[PDB]
Order: structure tokens, then C-alpha cells, then sequence
């Protein structure tokens, strides 16, 4: 009878939705917290079953998804979203999606919870490499995908049990440089990654909750394409070719290593960054010459 | 019908131990290799009755050992078997127990195996500290404690199905540094766990198979106690004081942890150094400060 | 004939001045930035001479400040200084301190420079620990000592010579938590860390200029007092107490290890975090029960 | 009046004769320990002129050379020596050329030294790679490759003048996977990296002496030619390509980070890798997308 908030998922094409169905093999109950500007497409497609194949796990096997809500992790409380937002074609009727309100809402309908996810990043300027981004552009990036955590963090740390595990998706861009993945985005996952370490600690000494992150490899989502054959193409392909573990890779095969860290059986394990990624960080050059 | 070899278990307050109470849950076949010098003795106690207690998974059923073999991490084949210990009172009314020779034995009898577990460390001069640790001592300590993962992975491969997954456990005095943890231990896991990377890539790349470490926070077994209030009991007070995580770190959670990797549902994870410490390895001074 | 940028000193207990009394040893040449909060005060100071026992290295050595500049990190270009700043007290009169500006009264007074120090940083809500700090507090602690960063670069790029070399000062708590360390700082060095890569990158291939940063240890400057005997006091006698060298501290210490990686002595150094902090960095537990 | 005393050089395209160049800029007296077996080859050529042109430092100062000293870093002491050795054509006309035997020879005749640096490897089985490497193989390398600087640092510590520094040179397969760097060589550089750390502690607590170690970028010396168009060739070529900086690495450029580090210029830098490497270590996947 375990409860997850997934924060992030647009279509099923994501992370999110990988996380989201590994996490209905184990039978947790599943809210979406869903962006705005895609939350009335989101929902009209699902209504429309076009998400049906895609719901599918094996023998009998649907999902449950237990409640759908709009949620943009910009905005921590209602006094945040400003007028033109408030006022938005998109945003105009929805209520209830800044990060304090959702707490509340789900509190409300299904009371305290013991799963987060954490599976968004947003970045203005990512077309624009690191040394020609703006200030504005850097800050929003941090903002929307290093920020998101921590006060996902404050807020729904009150509607969550004791024991209750947190996690969010980050990239190896942090650790080394891959170049174009600009405009902030290696930065707030640099930061993102040290955050899961001083929250884990906060957390841990006051809520017994745990926090991790996961170092995901290349996988062919919305965003990752939006990301000026394009460089994740390349990062796929280049991964399939050169990772010690050979094989294709999955949104389920985080998702899996996903619902591992947020259950109990990983209760030794906070702070850390986990590569879920068929080992590509671990190699240093190419191994072309030395396949002769 | 999966079949798990470990490597190094003297008794039930060990790592080993934690491991195979936590497998058992999956219903995976345990077949233990135990130390020739202490093979009789922990015979004698599972015969006698006294680990019927450890052995409980839970209400109505028990640990499933399929079989309990003498197994030395020091000889690779019968060549390697030196004259001393030919002799030896406890290693004479032994036979195949060269890391060659349980890897045909397993296979004779039981076939081909799927989960490989290296839970074994020695350094006959850890007592010292490594600027006054010898050369015998320090190739010993490197010997048994890191090449014994080499030679296992290199003669259990054969008798493996492709998908198989190898773990080690490895200790963060390799990172940082842990005085009193003397001897070459800390040159024995640092190489543990970079010798993890380089065979994640050949498994990974050859043999579709996977191998990573689990960097253990401390646990009071008698290898620990015989470093020797014991630089365990330390370890353990300053754990249990400072780590993120309040909780009492148990065998069986890292046995959780061992079990998941050794997993289909972390296909995607090779060559990775898993910190299953209750968060320790993520602070910086103690907190004392902080604390007020 | 080298020329160096100091963006970051306000007195004579700073990071600033170690780096810059080293700078002069080298015969290097030197521009100080200096907040605009402060400018008049170090002015009118280093007028009286309150800085002359401060200014002395040893035989006949004074220091050769070639220009001291107001210099504010938070505004890229004039059009970034916002009215209430433009007309601050302090601000009013100063002209010429935005990061685009600087460079041009540099390039016009003295033509193009080799050297570039960042030691600076600053952020709000510090005092709060990372779960209770505000989003804006958090981005303005990485607007002003992660970006100023960025921003500098690309801006000073146009007025270093090819072969010039970075460098800024980060602090550990980035890797590995200190508590009480927050309200961003944390974040922001682990950002600033990871810029340092990419910026390396870019800056090398592009101009075939360097840039490092630093992870200095506890120093009592103005700023680490300002964190609420406190928690540099802490920090300086655990690093007294626990370092594997034990001597003092001195920014000197971090100066010389800054004129070495701006020379070109260490040209085939880019990209890195150099921990100067007698290697507390090394230690994993404090050595208590070991040193018996 | 310094001495250093280097261990490891054949010729003078290696690193140690890098290093040697680069202290004797700073009037350092050199000591070299030259491999046994090529210490008769080493010595002709320098009595037969080879190296005139290699020992320039520049107008009118060449490098000063006060011994050169057959060493092993195999034997640690006179007891050390096997009789196959000791019968050994090219071993039998020499003597006290154990690291014991060498360290009181330095100090019989000059006194005690200040700087130290440890500059080999070998590894019988390099050609192999892990998994098919022995565990003879393996030791041998650990031995001769890890283990001799501890030795080298215990037997040469009583030797050195407090405030004095060591360094040894390392290499990235031990962080992160170089396929062709095998036989023991990356488990070896593991475990150097490590014990930098552990030496670090004790001899900074207990005999103020600092010791780093450097992790090198490629370079065409004799023994990276032996490994073999060569993966020394390859490295070189991908390095090059794909490092930040463009620039060509040469062997000073390590010899001058050396000097660096051997001087109290780095005071308070203990038990760190510095890479020296071009920066090529920051990088993640090659940047062919990128560069369009
Ligand atoms: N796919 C990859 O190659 C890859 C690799 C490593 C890490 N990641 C990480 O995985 C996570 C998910 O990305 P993805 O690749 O699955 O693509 P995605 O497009 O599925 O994920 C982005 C999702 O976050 C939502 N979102 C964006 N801005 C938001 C905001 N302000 N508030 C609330 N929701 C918002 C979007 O609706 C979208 O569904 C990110 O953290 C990303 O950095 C992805
Ligand atoms: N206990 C801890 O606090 C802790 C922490 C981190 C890592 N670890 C690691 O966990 C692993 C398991 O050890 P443990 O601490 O549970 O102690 P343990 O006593 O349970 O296991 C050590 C075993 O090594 C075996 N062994 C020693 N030399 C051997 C040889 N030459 N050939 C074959 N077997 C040999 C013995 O069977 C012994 O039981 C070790 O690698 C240890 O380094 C332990
Ligand atoms: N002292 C330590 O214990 C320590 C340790 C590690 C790192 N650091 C780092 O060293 C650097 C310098 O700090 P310090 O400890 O020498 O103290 P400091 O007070 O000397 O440094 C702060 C300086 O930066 C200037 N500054 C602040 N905000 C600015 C802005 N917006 N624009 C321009 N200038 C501004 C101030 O005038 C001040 O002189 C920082 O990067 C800090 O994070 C300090
Ligand atoms: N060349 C590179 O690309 C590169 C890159 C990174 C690190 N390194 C490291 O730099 C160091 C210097 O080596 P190099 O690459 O300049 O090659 P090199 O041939 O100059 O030095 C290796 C030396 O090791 C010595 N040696 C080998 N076995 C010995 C023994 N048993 N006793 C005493 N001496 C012995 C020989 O004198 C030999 O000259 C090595 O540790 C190497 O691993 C080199
Ligand atoms: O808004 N962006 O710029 C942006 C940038 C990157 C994003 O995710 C990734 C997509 C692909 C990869 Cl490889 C890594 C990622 O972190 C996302 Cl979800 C969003
Ligand atoms: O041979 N030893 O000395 C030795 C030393 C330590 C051993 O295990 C550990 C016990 C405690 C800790 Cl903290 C780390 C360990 O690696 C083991 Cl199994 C064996
Ligand atoms: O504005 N702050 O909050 C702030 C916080 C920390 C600052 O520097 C440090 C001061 C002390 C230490 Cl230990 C590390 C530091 O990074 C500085 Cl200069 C400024
Ligand atoms: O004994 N070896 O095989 C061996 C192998 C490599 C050696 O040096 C290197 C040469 C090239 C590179 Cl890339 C790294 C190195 O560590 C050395 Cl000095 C010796």
C-alpha cells in the first residue's frame, strides 16, 4: 500500500513514464504530476487510450494510475506564480500546481505518501554552450531543475511517513563534460548531484527519509530530441557501440533501479549518486585500436 | 532455479551471511565457499544446530544451501598448492578446493551458475600501518584480497550463463583514508574497485556479463574483530553517531542490496562502486557544530 | 610583464590578498576588483597606510598594486545595474564596475592581461541550511559566485593574450557535506567545480587559455567570520587537529599554489579542482582511538 | 644546496629525465637510480656523449648530475636478493642497489636529501589484459609498480630533512577503464593513487614530509613503447584530437608540475592526484558532434 508522486511525465516517451510502470510492477500507486503546458494533451491522449500499448506490463498486467494532476515546479507557493502565468492560455483554469498546493492536494484526497520522483530538468538557453549563456538563462536552468528538488523536498517532506525515499535523474555531464549540453543544464545537474548529498544528510538525521539521484544514460525522450539526427542520436549510438554492457537501453531499466532505491530493500543506501547507464562512465577512451 | 556461489563465510555474523539470508527470500540457491582452515569447524556448528536459528527467512521457510565447499582464494589451480600446505593438518583431509577446482566441482554437479558473490578479505599484516607493512605482507594482502576476485570471475565465467551478475565488497578506506585499516587493505579495495571497472568492461563487452562492488559501512564480524576497544567498535560507535542514517547498519542490508544487483531488474548497472554505508561516505567533518 | 585581474578583495585577511601578495613575488602586476560596498573603505585604508605592515613580503619587497577598480559580479553589462543600485549610496558616484566594463577600462589603461583570479562569493540566506532556503536566495547564491565566474570569462577572454590562465577558489563542502555550509554555497561551489571543466574546455580549444579552481581550506576572512567563536573557528581547529600536515593555514599557502597554476609552469594543467588545504581532504574519520 | 633523488630512467625519453630538467632550473642536485639491467647501456651513453645535448637547460647552465646509482625497486633490502640475481650476468658487477642499499648510500656520501621521486613501473604481463592476467603476473606488477614507493618512502624517509616532499606519477586507467593498459597496470596506479593518500597521513603527521602523486598524459618514452601501431601512438593521437589543449605534451610539462610539488611553493598540498595531462581527463565522450 505504497503511494509515489511522479513529478515530470509528458508522454511515454520519458523517464517518467519508465519509473511509472516499473513502479505499478510492484504494485505502488502511481500520481502524476504534470506540467502545464502539456497536462490537457497529456490527459485528452490518455482518455483517447492512445497510452493503452504503452500501459501494458506482461500476463493481465495494466497500470494504476491513481490520480493526475497539473504541477510546475517553478512556482514553490501560490504567492510565486505570477500574473501573466496566472493568466495563462494554458494555465488560465487549472489551480493547485504549485509545488506547496500539490502537497496539500494529495495529502488531502490520499494522505501521507512514501515515494518521491523526481524526473524533470528545464533549461532556456541549452542550445546557447556554457561560456555564451546568460545569466537569466543559467539561473532559470538551476532553477527549474536543481531548485525543483529542494523545495519538492521541503514541502512533501511533510506528507511523507518515516522510511519514505526520494529520487531524481541526473546526467554524467556533471561529473565530465560532454560539450552542447549548455545553457546551465551541466551545471544544475553538478549542483543537483552535491544537493542530493546535503539533503540526503537533513533528511536522513530529521525524517529517516532518503534521498539518491540517478546518473540515467541516453534514452530517446521529447526533451532529449528538443536538444539541438541530433546529438542524442549520436549519444545513443555511441553508447550501444562503446558501454561495456552492449545491449539497447531502456526507460524501465532505470525505472527498475528506480523503484529498488525508493523501496525499503535499498534502507542502507542515501546521498548517492547511482549510473544506471550500461557502464559508459566507466570508460576513459574509445576502444577502437584494442578491437584491432 | 538460480544458483549463487559465495565466496568466503566462516559463521553467520558475516557479510556472506547477510547475503544469503537475503537471496534465499528470491529462492536462489546458495553453495558457500568456505576458507579450508575453518571448513571443519563450521561444518561441525551446522551440523550441531547452530545456525538453525540465522538460517529463518521467515514464517515457514528456511535458507536453502544446495552445498558447502572448502575453497582457498590464495591458489588459483592444484599447481599452485605448495608443499607446507599439502601437509597442513587442515588442508590435508581437503581436496579441490583451488579456485579452478570449485569452479569444475559447482559445475559437475550443479551445472552452470547465474550469481557469483567475492566476500572474502585477508592481509596477514594489517596490524602494522602501511608505511611499516612488508612486501610479503602487502603482495599477501593484495593476493588474497583483490586477485581472488580476478581469478574467480576468470574461472567461474565458463561455468556461467550470459546476463550473470558478480559482486564484491569493498570498504572506503580506499577513497579516504582510515588509519588503523593498515596492511594493504586499503591497496587491496583500492584496487578491488578499479579492477571492478576494467572487468565490468570485459565481462560486459565478452560475456554479457555484469560485476560491481559494494562499498560496506561496518559491520561487527570476525574478520572486523580481529583487526583489533577494537578499531570496530569505533567504527561502529562513529557510524551510529555521525552517518546520515540513524539506523543500525545489519548484515542483511547490504544482503538487500547484493541481492538486486545480483538481479535481472539492474541489468543496466556495471562496474559501479554501490555505497551501502547508511550515508557515512557522503559527510565531511563530524557535525558537532551543527548540532546545537 | 605579466598583468593580473583580482576580482575579490576587501582587506588584508582574505583569500584576495594571499594570492596577490604571491602574484608580486613573480614581479606580476596587479589590478584589484573591489565590491562596491567596501571600495571607499579599502580606499581610504590603503591611503593611511593601515596596509603597509600588510603590503610587506621580506628584503625591500612592498607589493606593486598597478590600479584598484570598483567591480560588481552581479552585473554583466551596465544595462544589468538596476536603478535602486545605480543610485545606491554606496553605488551612486562609482562608474565602470559591471563585468563588461572592467574589462574595457583594463584593455584601455594597460591593453590586454595574462591572468584572471576569481575570490569571490556571496549568498544571502548562507545562515539557512540548504532544505530551508528560499529559491531566490539559492539563485542568487549561484548569480554571484558560480556565473561571476562564467561571465567573467567570457568577457576577460577578449583582453588575455592566448596561454593566459584562470583560476577561481571553491571549498570542499561541494564533494563531501559540511553542515552549516548552506543557503546555496553548497550548490554553488558544485556547480562552480563543473564549470570549471566545460570552461576549461571551451577556453582551451578556443583561445588556448587555462582555467583551475582551487578547494581552499579554513582561512579567518571577513566573509567566513560573517557565517554564523563560530564555525571558522571550528573548522580551523579541526583542521589543526585532524589535517595529515598540521601546520597553520595562510592564505600565502593558497597564493603560491594560485601564481604556480596562473604561470606557465603548469600549462598541462586545465580543468582542476587543486585541493590547498594541508590535505584534510584526505581523511576519511578523525584519528582518535589511533593516536591512542 | 637540494638533492633530489630519482628513482626509475633508462634514457632521456622518459618522465623522471622531464622531471631532472626542470629542477635543475632551480639549481636542484640530482641523484638518478637506474634499473640494473640497464645501468651498464645508460652509463656508455653518457660517458660516450648521447646526452650533452639533452642535458641544456639553457645559455650557459647544463643539468648537474651528482651520481647515478643502480636501484631495484624489486629488492628492498640485502636479504632481498635470490640467487638467480645474484648469478644474473648483468646484476653480478654491481651492488647496493636495493632501495635500503641505495638510500644509505645517498646519505653515506651526501647527507641527507630533500626531494624524492618515484618514477617506474613494471609489469611482466602488461601485453595481457586483467582477466587473463596471472596471479604472478598481477603481484609482480603491484610489486614493482605500488609497493616500491612505500618502501622507497620508509627506507629514504630517515634520509630527508623534515618539510621535504615526494612524488610519484600515475596514470587515469585506475579511475576510469583503458583497454591495452593491462596486466596488473591499472590496479597497480589504483592502488598508488590510494597509498599516496595513507602515506600522506602518516608521514604528514609524523614527519612533516608531503607526498603527491602525478597523473601523466602520454608520452613516447621506451617503456610505453614496449607495451605496443602501438597503444602509445593512439594515445598520443586521440590526446591531441580531444584534450582542451591542443598543445603537444612534453616531458617538462610534467617536470616542471613536478618541481612545483617537490618545492615549499605547495606546502600545503598532501596526498593528491594531479593531472598533468593536457586536461584531457575532464572529457567524456569525444566531441566530433560538437565540432560541426
Ligand atoms: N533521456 C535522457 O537521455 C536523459 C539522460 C540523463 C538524464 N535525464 C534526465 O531525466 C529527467 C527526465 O527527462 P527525460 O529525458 O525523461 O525527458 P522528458 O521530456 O520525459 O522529461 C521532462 C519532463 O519534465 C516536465 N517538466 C519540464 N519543465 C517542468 C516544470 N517547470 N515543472 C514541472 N514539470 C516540468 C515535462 O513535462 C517533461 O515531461 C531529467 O531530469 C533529465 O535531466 C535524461
Ligand atoms: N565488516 C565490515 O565492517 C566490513 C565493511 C566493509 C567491507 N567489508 C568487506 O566485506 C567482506 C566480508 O568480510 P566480513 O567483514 O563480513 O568478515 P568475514 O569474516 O565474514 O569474512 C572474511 C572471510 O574471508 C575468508 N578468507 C580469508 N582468507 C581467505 C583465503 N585465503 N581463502 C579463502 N577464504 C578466505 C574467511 O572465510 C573469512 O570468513 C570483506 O571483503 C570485507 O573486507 C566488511
Ligand atoms: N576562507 C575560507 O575559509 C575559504 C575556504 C574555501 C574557499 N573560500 C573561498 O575563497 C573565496 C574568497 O573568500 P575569502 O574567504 O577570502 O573571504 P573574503 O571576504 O576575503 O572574500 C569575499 C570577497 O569578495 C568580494 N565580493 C563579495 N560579493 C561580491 C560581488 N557581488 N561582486 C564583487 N565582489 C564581491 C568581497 O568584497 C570580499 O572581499 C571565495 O570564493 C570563498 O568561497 C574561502
Ligand atoms: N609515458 C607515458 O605516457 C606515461 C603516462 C602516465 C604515467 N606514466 C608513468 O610515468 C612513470 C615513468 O615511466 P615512463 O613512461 O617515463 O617510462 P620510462 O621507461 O622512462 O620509465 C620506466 C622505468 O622503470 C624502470 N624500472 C622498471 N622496473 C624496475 C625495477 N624492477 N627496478 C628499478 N627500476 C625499474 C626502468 O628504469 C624504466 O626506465 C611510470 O610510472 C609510468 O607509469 C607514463
Ligand atoms: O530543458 N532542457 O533544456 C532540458 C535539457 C536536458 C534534459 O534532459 C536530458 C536529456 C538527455 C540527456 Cl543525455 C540528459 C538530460 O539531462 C531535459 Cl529533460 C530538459
Ligand atoms: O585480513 N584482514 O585483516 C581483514 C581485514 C578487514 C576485513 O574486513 C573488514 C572489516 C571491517 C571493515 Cl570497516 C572493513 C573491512 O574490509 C577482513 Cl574480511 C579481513
Ligand atoms: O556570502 N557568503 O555567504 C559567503 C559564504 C562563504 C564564503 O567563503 C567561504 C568562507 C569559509 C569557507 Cl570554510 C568556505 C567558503 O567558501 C564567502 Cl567569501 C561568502
Ligand atoms: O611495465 N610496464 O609494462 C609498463 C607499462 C607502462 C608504463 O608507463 C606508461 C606508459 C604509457 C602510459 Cl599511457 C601509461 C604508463 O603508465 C611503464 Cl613505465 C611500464
Amino acid at each position: 500500500e505504497d503511494i509515489c508522486f511522479i513529478a515530470g511525465i509528458g508522454d511515454t516517451n520519458g523517464y517518467g513514464w519508465g519509473i511509472a510502470k516499473e513502479l505499478s510492477k510492484r504494485n505502488v500507486k502511481i500520481i502524476f504530476g504534470i506540467w502545464p503546458p502539456v497536462y490537457n494533451i497529456f490527459m485528452k491522449n490518455y482518455k483517447n487510450g492512445k497510452f493503452d500499448n504503452d500501459m501494458i506490463i506482461d500476463k493481465d498486467k495494466k497500470m494504476n494510475i491513481l490520480d493526475m494532476l497539473p504541477f510546475d515546479a517553478s512556482f514553490d507557493t501560490a504567492n510565486d506564480i505570477d500574473e501573466e502565468t496566472k493568466n495563462n492560455k494554458r494555465y488560465n483554469m487549472l489551480q493547485n500546481y504549485t509545488i506547496e498546493d500539490v502537497a496539500n492536494l494529495i495529502h488531502q484526497k490520499y494522505g501521507k505518501i512514501n515515494m518521491l520522483v523526481h524526473s524533470l530538468a528545464n533549461a532556456k538557453e541549452v542550445q546557447k554552450d556554457l561560456l555564451n549563456t546568460s545569466r537569466k538563462g543559467y539561473l532559470d536552468a538551476l532553477s527549474k531543475s536543481s531548485y525543483s528538488l529542494i523545495s519538492l523536498c521541503k514541502y512533501f517532506v511533510n506528507i511523507m511517513k518515516p522510511q519514505s525515499s526520494i529520487i531524481s535523474l541526473t546526467y554524467h555531464a556533471s561529473q565530465k563534460v560532454v560539450p552542447g549540453y549548455g545553457g546551465g543544464m551541466s551545471s544544475a545537474k553538478a549542483a543537483l548531484e552535491s544537493d542530493t548529498r546535503v539533503l540526503a544528510y537533513h533528511l536522513g538525521r530529521n525524517y529517516n527519509i532518503r534521498i539518491n539521484t540517478i546518473s540515467a544514460g541516453p534514452l530517446k525522450s521529447r526533451a532529449a530530441t528538443a536538444i539541438n539526427y541530433t546529438f542524442i542520436d549520436y549519444a545513443i549510438e555511441y553508447s550501444e557501440k562503446y558501454a561495456p554492457l552492449r545491449q539497447k537501453l531502456l526507460s524501465t531499466d532505470i525505472g527498475s533501479v528506480a523503484s529498488f532505491l525508493l523501496s525499503r530493500e535499498s534502507r542502507a543506501i542515501t546521498g548517492q549518486t547511482i549510473y544506471v547507464d550500461n557502464g559508459l562512465n566507466i570508460m576513459f577512451l574509445p576502444d577502437d585500436i584494442y578491437r584491432n
